[PDB]
């Protein structure tokens, strides 16, 4: 039994686990703690890139953004190398998704603009997609640090799955922008030990990960079966019992995904 398996994983990893897979043609929704709040962590960067793509003509991708030393305040594998040259909006989107570059995502929030350094406009973009649950209140590094249970900077597996479904499978974005987002997630470099690890090699997986304090580890994905049937998979976790420095456990997400894949196969 699924729920029994997910409960067993919680005990194994001293963790709280949330899972959602939306219903399809022939499968019921899979849900475990799906309406409980979990920190976004870096998973917000996927709808962030969608918001920026949606807000602007496509050639806004070619606009050069400049930044400085005091902008590097979080893990930023790409942006830390380009302070002198700047980065174009397209390079920022690529880095935010594929390398989970924190400076890149902060710069994209600023591009979106408005109150809260773009966090209010980000939240408004989610509201436009019918998500009345999620909220973004801070940028990096603060957004990964809220105490367990705090509602700041949170989504739920259910909410983020429905958002991702609209972005990748539905009509939230025009086809050209949808393809840009989908391809960046398809080329993600940070997800090999999470949802990807739980699905057989002949399933396609695109994803966006997040990791935070209090043992936070998330992954949101769209997967396609070998015959092209898509499913959206959101898996979220934290480990409050280990305190602020609790180690994130990727293996919990890989095992949860393996269980989901077993049901979807």
């Amino acid at each position: 039994d699924l729920a029994d398996r997910f409960a067993e994983l919680e005990r194994r990893y001293d963790a709280r686990l949330g899972v959602y897979v939306p219903a399809t043609g022939t499968t019921a929704a899979i849900e475990y703690r799906a309406d409980e709040r979990f920190a976004f962590c870096s998973t917000f960067k996927a709808p962030l890139v969608a918001a920026v793509l949606h807000q602007n003509p496509l050639t806004h991708l070619d606009k050069l953004i400049t930044y400085t030393s005091d902008d590097i305040r979080s893990i930023s594998p790409v942006a830390q190398q380009h302070v002198q040259t700047g980065m174009t909006i397209g390079q920022l989107c690529d880095a935010a998704i594929r390398y989970s570059d924190g400076t890149a995502a902060n710069l994209l929030l600023a591009d979106l603009g408005g109150p809260g350094g773009g966090t209010a406009a980000f939240t408004g973009y989610l509201r436009s997609l019918g998500d009345t649950v999620s909220r973004l209140d801070a940028e990096a590094p603060e957004l990964n640090r809220d105490p367990p249970g705090d509602e700041r900077d949170t989504t739920t597996p259910h909410a983020i799955a429905l958002v991702l479904q609209q972005l990748v499978l539905g009509n939230a974005l025009p086809p050209d922008k949808r393809a840009l987002l989908t391809d960046w997630m398809a080329r993600n470099t940070t997800g090999a030990k999470r949802i990807r690890a739980g699905f057989p090699a002949d399933w396609k997986v695109i994803d966006k990960t997040g990791t935070g304090d209090y043992g936070r580890a998330n992954d949101i994905a769209v997967v396609w079966s070998p015959t092209g049937v898509p499913y959206v998979v959101a898996v979220m976790s934290d480990r409050a019992g280990g305190g602020y420095d609790a180690e994130p456990r990727e293996a919990l997400l890989a095992e949860a995904a393996t269980c989901v894949a077993g049901v979807l196969a």
